[PDB]
């Protein structure tokens, strides 16, 4: 219902008698319970609330010079360089936003991480299982958008929510 961000006339806060507790009454009623009652004016709806618990979104590795582990089945010892890191994923995203090289098959010949098996597609998650910055960035794009350089532990990632 109504988003109840006041207390009109009538409505009070008080605490129980001799007793800590802290709650609302309204003396227009006398009614007495928790949380907000109304909303200053009383018609509200303008709330939302629901949204997916999780999403699908693939993503890119490729580590640089500064990887806290510059290596994976990609090669033995990652050093790219600023350059070359966003040189990549740059130029992934240029290709992948074009429509001529599929993010999938993408992240998959470039995924130097695991992520390989699910060319990038890390699957259906939860809101705080991956890196916050990846989470947030992910949770924050829209279906079908991609992420920029994003410089996390391994290195810089690219994001592309599915759905």
């Amino acid at each position: 219902m109504a988003d109840e961000e006041k207390l009109p006339p009538g409505w009070e806060k008080r605490m129980s008698r001799s007793s800590g507790r802290v709650y609302y009454f309204n003396h227009i009623t006398n009614a007495s319970q928790w949380e907000r009652p109304s909303g200053n004016s009383s018609s509200g709806g303008k709330n939302g609330q629901g949204e997916p618990a999780r999403v699908r979104c693939s993503h890119l590795l490729v580590k640089h010079s500064q990887s806290r582990r510059p290596s994976s089945w990609r090669q033995e010892k990652i050093t790219r360089t600023k350059e070359e890191a966003l040189e990549l994923i740059n130029g992934y995203i240029q290709k992948i936003k074009s429509g001529e090289e599929d993010f999938e098959s993408l992240a998959s010949q470039f995924s130097d991480c695991s992520s390989a098996k699910a060319r990038g597609d890390l699957g259906a998650f939860s809101r705080g299982q991956m890196q916050k910055p990846f989470e947030d960035a992910s949770f924050a794009l829209r279906t079908g958008e991609m992420s920029g350089p994003v410089f996390t532990d391994s290195g810089i990632h690219i994001i592309l929510r599915t759905e």
